[PDB]
């Protein structure tokens, strides 16, 4: 197994680590095999993690995503696809958490995190915890209870990070 340069992560469990950092800056520094995007089913990378990752690729992520959708159609809620990581990572795993704010079942967050188990090591965000409206601590707990591979979580928001790391899992 390869060794990556992830540094400054707090250990949560045997396989889950967390840091107060911007996922774009972590990806630029570490250049991991897999960075995870918190996507929507259309791969329209507007804001949050998706918009920030896409901007850092100079829109190449969006161009590639548009071809993916034209060929294959939307992803499923809880689903994923593997695309290029462009200048940020070898690959980007686009994963769709439920849009809880629009009535999608929060239970699909477990299905979303199951996609991570197909990859030995990932740099990832907390799925559904932003504009999709899932409680962030719930997303973290589902991640810890679902993902068995090595996941390095980048939490942009300082106040959120401080709360998450002093919560039970
Ligand atoms: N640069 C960042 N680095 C790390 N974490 C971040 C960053 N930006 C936001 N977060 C945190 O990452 C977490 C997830 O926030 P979100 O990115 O909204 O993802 P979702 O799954 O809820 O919504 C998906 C939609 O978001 C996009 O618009 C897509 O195109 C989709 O339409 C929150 O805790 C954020 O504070």
């Amino acid at each position: 197994s390869m060794v990556n340069s992830f540094s400054g992560y707090l250990k949560l469990t045997d396989n889950v680590y967390i840091k107060n950092a911007d996922i774009v800056e972590e990806a630029k520094k570490v250049k991991p095999t897999v960075v995870v995007n918190a996507a929507n089913v259309y791969l329209k990378h507007g804001g949050g993690v998706a918009g920030a990752l896409n901007k850092a690729t100079n829109n190449a992520m969006q161009v590639e995503s548009d071809d993916y959708i034209a060929t294959n159609g939307p992803l499923k809620v809880g689903g994923s696809c593997v695309l290029s990581g462009h200048n940020l990572a070898k690959h980007c795993l686009h994963v769709v958490g439920p849009n809880v704010n629009k009535g999608e079942d929060i239970q699909l967050l477990k299905s979303a995190y199951e996609n991570f188990n197909q990859h030995e090591v990932l740099l990832a965000p907390l799925l559904s915890a932003g504009i999709f409206g899932a409680d962030p601590i719930h997303s973290l707990r589902v991640c810890v209870d679902t993902v068995r591979t090595n996941v390095y979580l980048a939490v942009f928001d300082k106040n959120l990070y401080d709360k998450l790391v002093s919560s039970f899992l």
